[PDB]
Order: structure tokens, then sequence, then C-alpha cells
């Protein structure tokens, strides 16, 4: 260990996901987010060593100037072990900004869990290692506020959460504002798409889209989803009238074509 002198106004710390020792789904990218913008992305990439077992080819792609992602071309093979060494201590990351410390994470890939929300049937079907285990009626985004098609990575889950218009700039007492209690909410996009309990749309679920974009399901089915899906599992939306989820959403990584992802956006 060689010591590096430092200043609190020229240091940046990396933060790695997923957590050390976690079991995650086949869609989980390695994520390294810095608490500062990174001027020299190539220097950050050269300081990060990702190794996998069984070994698979992967590559870095930056979602923005703060966070880089690493993933293979296809979903992970279940049982894969992944080691992440972020060896940024003392590294010159550009513009007088230096890496504050090293971080090391290890994680493993669990079962393959892919839930397909098909707008033609209004059914969300969960497959585990290829086998259907659950079929849930759903109501997705109305035509004016559709659910985007594409591959979504499961993120955080909440027993209870408040959806509040103030966060998008719309006061609660506006014609378009809302303050909504939601149970059993599984996040699948940073943009705000959740699978969640929607008692108010149970008659439409399986029939017609009435949501602002979220995947409405019954209270019991939402609780089931909360219990059985984990960070890194996949939700694929198909056949809606929306476009495609943006690749740099935060959970939209798999919608970027591999040739573009692998080419990267550092150098
Ligand atoms: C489920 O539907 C889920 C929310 N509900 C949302 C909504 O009410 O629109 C969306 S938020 C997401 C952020 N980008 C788009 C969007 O167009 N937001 C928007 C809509 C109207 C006005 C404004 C504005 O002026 O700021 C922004 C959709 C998401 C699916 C939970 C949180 O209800």
């Amino acid at each position: 260990l060689t010591f590096q002198t430092s200043s609190p106004a020229h240091l940046t710390m990396p933060y790695v996901m997923p957590g050390d020792g976690e079991v995650v789904g086949v869609g989980e990218p390695v994520a390294i987010r810095f608490d500062e913008n990174i001027a020299d992305r190539g220097a950050a990439e050269k300081a990060i060593k990702i190794t996998t077992n069984p070994p698979v080819e992967g590559a870095f792609y930056w979602l923005n100037n703060r966070e880089v992602r690493w993933r293979p071309e296809h979903f992970w093979k279940p049982g894969t072990a992944v080691d992440v060494a972020v060896n940024t201590y003392g590294v010159d990351l550009g513009e007088g900004m230096f890496g504050e410390d090293n971080v090391q994470t290890h994680f493993t890939i669990g079962d393959e869990v892919i839930a397909t929300a098909d707008d033609n049937t209004k059914i969300l079907t969960v497959r585990v290692n290829g086998e259907v285990v659950k079929s849930m009626p759903t109501s997705m985004g109305k035509d004016s506020t559709p659910t985007a098609n594409g591959i979504y990575i499961v993120g955080s889950r909440y027993k209870h959460i408040i959806m509040d218009s103030s966060t998008y700039g719309v006061p609660v007492n506006s014609p378009n504002g809302y303050r909504t209690d939601v149970d059993w909410a599984t996040q699948i996009s940073y943009s705000g798409v959740f699978v969640h309990s929607a008692p108010w749309s149970v008659g439409a679920q399986g029939h017609t889209n009435t949501s602002h974009g979220c995947l409405n399901v019954s209270p019991s089915n939402a609780q089931w989803f909360y219990d059985h899906v984990k960070r890194g599992d996949i939700v694929e939306v198909v056949n809606t009238v929306g476009g495609t989820l943006p690749g740099i959403d935060g959970l939209g990584d798999w919608n970027i074509p591999w040739d573009q992802w692998r080419a990267g956006n550092a150098k």
C-alpha cells in the first residue's frame, strides 16, 4: 500500500452496486457511481477490474458523467460469480480530481426470472428458468401516457410508497397533480415505472390500459411480485403503443444494442 496525499475538495469516492455478497437477477449490471463528475472516463475504466466465473465477455458504458455500467452481451448465466475491484485510490480522474479509495464487491447471479407484460393480452407472465410460474392481469399506460416497450431491470422494492406530483413540478392541488399511496411497489425504471398494487383498476386489469405508465396489478399479485422478484430480475414490455425505454434511463441498459455498448463512450 502506497499512501496518497489528498484534499476534500479534490477527492471523489466510488460507490458500487450491487451490494457485497448479494444474489441478483440475470439482468443486473455492475454499476460504479462516483460522487463527482468524472472528466477522464478512460482512467476510471482502466482502474476497474471485473472478473467473472464462468468467464464472459463484457464492457463498460457510461450512463452520464457520474456512473459507468458493465455487463455482458446477453443476460447472465445463473450461478455466475462476479468480482469487482474498483482500484481508484490515488488515480487521476481528470481536472485535478483524484480517487479517494478502493472498493471491492463480490456478488452472484440467482435464478433466471423474466416477466413479460404483453399489451396484446394485458397479461404479465413470470417465467423462472423458462417455466411459467405466475400469470397476472395488468393495466398499463393509457394511449396518451403509454408504457414504453423494452427490457427493464428490477430495482428497489417498497411495501408502501407515496407517488407525489411535487417531485415532477406539479403541485398536489393542480388539475394534474396527485398524492397517491401505493402498496407493494417494485421499481423497474428510474423514470418512475413500477409494478404495484392498484385496487382502483382491478376491473380494467386484463382488459384496458388506464395507468400513467405503471404496471397496475391486483393487491395480491403485487404482493406476490414484491415477494418473488429481486433486484436484477427482468421485466420485458411488448406490443404497447409506446416507443422504447431509453437505454440510459438507469434501468434500461439492455435496450442499447451490443455493438454500441461494447464500443463504449469513454475514450
Ligand atoms: C405510475 O404510473 C408511476 C408514474 N406516474 C407518472 C405520471 O403520472 O405521469 C409517470 S412519471 C414519468 C416521468 N416522465 C413521464 C412524464 O411525462 N411525466 C410528467 C407528466 C405530466 C406532467 C409532467 C410535468 O410537467 O413535469 C411530467 C412519465 C410514472 C409512470 C407512479 C409514480 O404514479
